[PDB]
């Protein structure tokens, strides 16, 4: 899996041990941990394969962040805070809830000030409760000046050269992630390039390449859980998702100062280590490089994923109702392509 | 089925008896036999439902045609003549044979002069052979003057008013069909409006509306047998085509002077009656009325058929190879829409 856990400097003991990792049915192989000076890492990023960069200093001024420093300087803005009854957080598109009334949310969002989220957090911890919170908020301009200069201290020289050397679109947003220990963002894929910059705590990252689409069974494109796996990693229904017995992931554990390149359309399962405290992450999202003019075959796996996405979308608009997409596709293939 | 067989004028006995009809597994109901003066027939054509018109006089000058008269006056042109080992004639798109090398033809076309087709026909009949021929040739300008004035004697006044009253495109071709008794054109659908004008002999016509697509399992759009049913009507494989046990057809027997409106996208199975002699038919093909601007829901069954056709076609061009259309569609629906 994540291999032997790393030893921290000053003989401060192992960063983590295997008992902080949850258990799953599939095998994993390690994502390489390299230096940004190492051309191997430059090659993996160009080939859109994940790599963990150990020395970008991307969010070096942010490494001092904790709950106290942030609450004092983050400002008086509103922060999206997602609550969950269990460790699996259930995210959904609230716009697409119009198409699936038979879908009930179990992880609702709540806007609140940063001091309210910290108050609500220690309230759960002193009460011994089991409710979980996950703060996910795009950084805007309403943030204090001390956090502003921390932001200015990011290694923009390195990441901008990466944005230009790959031909990516410009940075779209910076997402701040403050999660509780044991929190799980279940497997899903994103449509942009991601630099996963870990700040506080450790996160286990399990990635699946786009060519394992048929092993991970994403929800219908019109479903509020579009881009998420239907497979319950904790209780995989092998009768509904038989190819999940063939899935094989890429695994790593990122700590403070580590930066994980999650390529676009790559599945990822992110969990904050059990009994590891709160985790802090900042994501850098870039739109992928524009699709080239000369179409070259064979197609990349992610290009076929985009094709299936658009067939579903266009079929939903053509039939006038997304709920008829399913039966028409079965009509199209039953006894004709299977 | 076709109901009680009609009695011919002058007490010349029944036109046909049930023993000339082949046997099939599905039930049928009769296509109405009306007069073109009857507004009910005008309503069926407008609703794109089949009707048999008994008194159009559409091909009145052609009713005198037989093998001898045609051979003398049809001219010295080349006629497409399809040969078959069995009663089921196997038609295919020769352009699409590039995609399915694993497909071998069993009914080859042969160009020949009209006198050669008649010579080859009586050759089979005197030899007692079982090889079958089917002449199918679009009428052109290379045809003799006596046939030209027969053509001019067609009821263009009636059929042109029908072409205008429905908003159809112009006439695209006239197909002459001369078949042997027992010949079968297996079930398929056409993309144009058809006026089926019977001249000599009797043909049993079995039609299925477009909403029975999932009962009739057409070949993949890129297959040389695109638009034909994969179901062998003589030996239906219920394990591969289970919804064929739900199919229900519309049946009629057309004779000399009868005109059958086969609406666009309607399946049809056409067989020349057993022991009925040669059959002669002329088809009038019109492109359907252009799709209206304001898209109105619910969609017609044939509109959904066009949607599935175009998804298959566009997917074949996007992937660069029609043979990958199947696996991608299964990947798209397996565990996601079924
Ligand atoms: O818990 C963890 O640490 C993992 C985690 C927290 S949030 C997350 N993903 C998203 O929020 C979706 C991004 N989708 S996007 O199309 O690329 C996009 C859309 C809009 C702006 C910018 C980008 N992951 O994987
Ligand atoms: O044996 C019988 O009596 C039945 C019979 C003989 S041929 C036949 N069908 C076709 O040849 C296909 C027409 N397809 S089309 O798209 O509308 C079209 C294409 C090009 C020009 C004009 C029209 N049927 O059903
Ligand atoms: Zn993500
Ligand atoms: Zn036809």
């Amino acid at each position: 899996g994540s291999g032997e856990p790393r030893e921290e400097a000053g003989a401060l003991g192992p960063a983590w041990d295997e008992s902080q990792l949850r258990s799953y049915s599939f095998p994993t192989r390690p994502i390489p941990r390299l230096s940004q000076s190492d051309p191997r890492a430059e090659e993996l990023i160009e080939n859109e394969e994940p790599v963990v960069l150990t020395d970008t200093n991307l969010v070096y001024p942010a490494l001092k962040w904790d709950l106290e420093y942030l609450q004092e300087n983050i400002g008086n803005g509103d922060f999206s805070v997602y609550s969950a009854s269990t460790h699996k957080f259930l995210y959904y598109d609230e716009k697409k809830m119009a198409n699936f009334q038979n879908f009930k949310p179990r992880s609702n969002r709540e806007e609140m000030k940063f001091h309210e989220f910290v108050e609500k957090l220690q309230d759960i911890q002193q009460r011994g409760g089991e409710e979980r919170l996950y703060l996910q908020q795009t950084l805007n301009d309403t943030v204090g000046r001390k956090i502003v200069m921390d932001f200015l201290g990011f290694n923009w020289n390195w990441i901008n050269k990466q944005q230009g050397k790959r031909g990516w679109g410009q940075l779209t947003s910076n997402l701040l992630l403050i999660g509780m220990e044991g929190n799980v963002t279940p497997a899903h894929y994103d449509e942009q390039q991601n630099f996963f910059a870990q700040i506080k705590g450790y996160k286990r990252c399990i990635l699946f390449p786009p060519d394992q689409f048929e092993c991970l069974y994403p929800y219908p494109v019109h479903h509020p859980c579009d881009r998420q796996s239907q497979v319950d990693f904790d209780n995989p229904d092998y009768e509904r998702f038989p190819n999940f017995q063939n899935v094989v992931g890429y695994e790593t554990v990122v700590g403070p100062g580590d930066v994980l390149y999650i390529p676009m359309y790559w599945w990822h399962h992110i969990e904050s280590l059990l009994n590891g405290g709160i985790t802090i992450t900042v994501n850098f999202w870039y739109k992928g490089a524009p699709t080239p003019k000369r179409i070259e075959y064979p197609l990349k796996a992610h290009q076929k994923v985009a094709i299936m996405r658009n067939i579903e979308k266009m079929l939903g608009e053509a039939l006038g109702n997304p709920q008829e997409v399913g039966p028409l596709l079965n009509t199209m293939i039953k006894g004709r392509y299977n």
